[PDB]
């Protein structure tokens, strides 16, 4: 009906495929996700709709803030007795007219108190109307609508910390609940066995291949899997000429058909050693069916690099394209369909295995050293599987130590946090131990969501373990955090067997309660919607956030808009005036803006950096083609915002169509973790994670730091024509002229504490080279990276202190770099102590197509820089070595 087709095109343009692409899966997996998922979407409306208007306010515009009100002590510090000055602004006439009011005020302040002081000095003019009144941050569209204490709120703790101070608007409730449009959930057109006994070896037949088309004979290569592991040996058809690609050939491998995992996977692929294709199949169906009869699988390309013949670590499914290597398959029929056990069962048969051993004889328990001596345990060796706890997750356990935690798993219990070592210690190929894993994992107590993410990495395949992981997230994970990591989540979908998961349910349910967490759970998706490996999982989850997020779709279509006329604009420069003038190339940009289908589209939308920034009018006369040979657009709008002036009048953005920018993406991430680490842990290194966002393939957005120019736009603006550049005291006497007076010691003091902290940074992340065109520096001093290209890969310094920098924080010799060597050091060790999360971080993104990070041997060059094998002070002395080398 009307309204249904109109909501059709606008998840199809949001999307980028056309819904009736959905209509046409006869896949009755992605026809009950469709349908079922919706489950979640009601829930989600429900919750907005629940107390409105300030229910869906508080989803539209939720409150930015940090995860606790606790202040570092240093940060306290900054306060005048604990209490913050705030000025808040208050729009008095039709015309417009700003008055500003000053206040001091207690730090954990709640909002309405804020509001009640601000009524109380607006009143002392005069010599009434209480809680009608929301506060704004000026310049954007942040609100401080909940509870929180003042503090709290991202925003003025910034302001804390910067030195700033806090400029907030006063505003009418009703003001904004009538912006906020009554968005209408509809519901769409389409939305309306045996066990383990089976006493037998798992057959495989291998009928023919197709599409084989190439230039020794052929065959394919198989193997059972579970996660990275194999289940078994792995398994061969014979060799067979090209010309005919027909084996007929029962496989069979070493498992029991009973002690199948639920995660267990078929890993195939066609070999010339080179592999040509291949592909990886589910064993069982999403409805807990083993899957029976005959099946035709496409394969993949082989990606570059890959070593073993087969792909385990590859996304499971048929190739989209159906132009490529098919290959026939069929297993094994029986009497009936067989289905994988029920809990009730696992439990059962759990129980039962369990205190059979507790009635096994001192000789019987010598028989295996896995299993468990009971009252058996000392101290000595209870204090070993804490230690074996402390460990990274890249740190191999030895078959003795996998035994060792099996035989105490029940002790493993009090120390929650070395879960994930005793799962991998775990024969997966074994019902009776993965059934007594399923009961421990079942009351399992809940570990930090930091800890539970690595559950969800391509390591634990299971659902049982996943689940629990999920469990903990719903749990632990604040709003906060949960944007922070976000990324990461988004990825481990990539893993998941099944469409319907529980870590999709979760992570849409949130995407529709908070919309800041819905929009980047939006263009995450998005931007990989060109890798036919996710797109139809990414596309489908998509369609479900579109049908339910409400008017932000309408938001969203403009943004979505605005980057296709981009990519359009940008594709005509770099194709069709390829290497024509600066001029030339202006002009030509100037005149296809202008034109009106152009310029309506490239204006009055939100940033897709920060969608609290809208974006007003282009300046045009600010807009440049920049000189990278990607030809990146430079774009200049104007804030609309009514006290734009408090925050930024230009809000500007580098638009970059040819490079990828998920490595930057992920480095930025990483260095506002750091920060937020070093911050906690007491010690002020003011990094500058600046807004990066990957949008689609190979196109991207870049925030600019206002007042910023690198190292050689010091030099150059500064440095006489005919002479050389190389002038060493040019940066110095730069910050010097920009920060004149008794300013000068902050300058010094910000640059010092900011380089110290890319030291260390980009020296752990093994960031690309620093140039000094790569290297930026504000006027007030605070010293930033921007280009970071590779991370990853005897190990390199990437940022060398050249004289410039070591003359602005005195020069060698001197108190000054003493101090300087002393914020560095420290700073190492914070990272060190927080080693497992971002290994773990890094693992998370294995799914991502990134080059510089296809396999855990990658991630291993963390362990190397920060040195966890090593001990604390010898750490803290190679750090030493590798700086003095240079
Ligand atoms: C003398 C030789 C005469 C001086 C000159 O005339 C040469 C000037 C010069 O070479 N410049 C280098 C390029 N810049 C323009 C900029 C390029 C980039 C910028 S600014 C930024 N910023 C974003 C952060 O805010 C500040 C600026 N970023 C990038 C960029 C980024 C950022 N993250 N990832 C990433 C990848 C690629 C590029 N480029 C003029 C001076």
């Amino acid at each position: 009906n009307r309204e249904e087709k109109i909501l059709n095109r606008e998840i199809g343009f949001a999307i980028g495929m056309p819904v009736c692409e959905f209509d046409m899966v006869k896949d009755p997996e992605v026809q009950d996700f469709r349908r079922n998922i919706l489950n979640v979407c009601k829930e989600a409306v429900d919750l907005r709709d629940l107390n409105s208007p300030h229910s869906r306010a508080m989803y539209v515009y939720p409150p930015n803030v940090e995860s606790s009100p606790e202040l570092p002590k240093h940060i306290y510090n900054k306060l005048d007795k604990g209490q913050i000055i705030v000025v808040i602004w208050v729009i008095v006439s039709p015309n417009n007219d700003k008055q500003k009011y000053t206040l001091k005020i207690n730090h954990d302040c709640v909002p309405e108190q804020v509001i009640a002081e601000a009524i109380r000095k607006k009143t002392r003019s005069m010599l009434e109307y209480q809680g009608k009144y929301i506060l704004k941050v000026c310049g954007c569209d942040e609100y401080f609508l909940e509870k929180y204490p003042l503090s709290q709120y991202k925003y003025i703790r910034s302001c804390i910390m910067l030195g700033r101070m806090p400029n907030l608007m006063l505003m009418a409730k009703e003001s904004l609940y009538s912006q906020l449009p009554m968005d209408c959930f509809t519901m769409p057109s389409y939305s309306r066995k045996s066990l383990w006994v089976i006493n037998s070896a798992l057959r495989i037949k291998i009928l023919c291949a197709t599409y084989v088309n190439v230039n020794d004979k052929i065959y394919v290569r198989t193997g059972i899997y579970h996660g990275g592991e194999p289940l078994c040996d792995n398994v061969n058809t014979q060799r067979v000429p090209c010309s005919n690609p027909r084996w007929n050939e029962w496989l069979n491998y070493d498992i029991y058909i009973p002690d199948l995992p639920r995660a267990a996977r078929l890993c195939l692929s066609i070999c010339s050693h080179c592999p040509l294709a291949w592909g990886n199949i589910n064993l069982f169906d999403y409805t807990d069916t083993l899957v029976s009869g005959k099946m035709a699988l496409n394969l993949w390309p082989v990606p570059h690099g890959l070593e073993d013949l087969l792909n385990p670590i590859g996304v499971t499914g048929s190739n989209p394209n159906k132009e490529t290597p098919c290959l026939e398959l069929e297993f094994d029929w029986f009497s009936s369909v067989v289905k994988f056990p029920d809990m009730s069962v696992i439990e059962e048969h759990a129980n039962w295995s369990v205190s059979r051993e507790a009635g096994f004889s001192y000789s019987h328990a010598g028989l295996s050293n896995r299993l468990a001596r009971d009252n058996e345990l000392r101290e000595n060796d209870k204090e070993q599987l804490k230690a074996i706890s402390t460990r990274d997750p890249l740190s191999e356990i030895t078959e003795q130590e996998k035994d060792f935690l099996w035989s105490h798993r029940h002790y493993c219990v009090t120390i929650p946090e070395i879960l994930p070592k005793l799962l991998l210690s775990v024969k997966w190929n074994s019902r009776d131990e993965v059934a007594q894993m399923y009961c421990l994992v079942k009351d399992w107590p809940p570990i930090k969501p930091e800890q539970a993410m690595e559950l969800l990495d391509c390591n634990y395949p299971d659902p049982m373990v996943r689940g629990f992981a999920v469990r903990c997230l719903e749990k632990y994970l604040t709003d906060d955090k949960l944007s922070q990591y976000l990324i990461q989540l988004v990825q481990v979908l990539k893993y998941e067997q099944y469409l319907d998961n529980l870590l999709v349910r979760f992570l849409l349910k949130k995407a529709l309660t908070n919309q800041r967490i819905g929009h980047f759970f939006f263009w995450h998706l998005k931007s990989e919607m060109h890798n036919k490996t996710v797109s139809q999982r990414f596309g489908l989850l998509l369609e479900s956030y579109c049908r339910a997020c409400g008017m932000y779709l309408k938001h969203l279509n403009r943004q979505v808009e605005a980057m296709e006329k981009l990519i359009n604009l940008t594709d005509i420069l770099k194709q069709e005036k390829k290497d024509e003038t600066q001029k030339v190339q202006m002009k030509f940009l100037v005149e296809q803006m202008r034109r009106p289908d152009f310029m309506d589209a490239l204006q009055g939308f939100l940033s897709p950096l920060n969608p609290a920034h809208q974006l007003g009018n282009l300046r045009l006369e600010e807009c440049r083609i920049m000189s990278s040979a990607k030809r990146p657009l430079w774009l200049n709008w104007e804030n609309p915002d009514i006290m734009s002036e408090l925050l930024f009048q230009n809000n500007e953005i580098i638009f970059k169509n040819g490079d990828d920018l998920r490595q930057d993406m992920l480095t930025l991430q990483i260095i506002r973790i750091m920060e937020n680490i070093w911050q906690n842990q007491g010690l002020d290194l003011r990094m500058l994670p600046y807004g990066c966002l990957s949008i689609g393939d190979c196109v991207g957005l870049i925030e600019v730091v206002r007042n910023s120019h690198t190292i050689m736009q010091i030099q150059c603006k500064g440095g006489l024509k005919g002479a050389l550049q190389f002038n060493s005291h040019t940066l110095h006497q730069w910050l010097k002229d920009k920060n004149k007076g008794e300013i000068y010691d902050a300058a010094i003091d910000l640059f010092t504490r900011s380089c110290a902290g890319y030291c260390v940074a980009t020296f752990i992340l093994g960031i690309g080279d620093r140039h000094n065109s790569n290297i930026m520096v504000k006027d007030d001093g605070q010293l930033f990276h921007i280009d970071f290209g590779h991370f990853l890969d005897r190990e390199r310094v990437p940022f060398v202190l050249t004289q410039d920098f070591l003359i602005v924080i005195s020069c060698t010799k001197t108190r000054e770099f003493e101090r300087f060597q002393e914020m560095c050091y420290k700073a190492y060790l914070a990272i060190r102590q927080h080693a497992n999360l971002f290994i773990n971080l890094f693992s998370m993104m294995l799914g991502s197509g990134m080059p510089e990070l296809q396999s855990f041997d990658d991630i291993a060059y963390i362990r190397k820089t920060l040195a966890l094998d090593k001990t604390e002070q010898e750490a803290l002395e190679y750090f030493m070595k590798q700086m003095n080398d240079a």
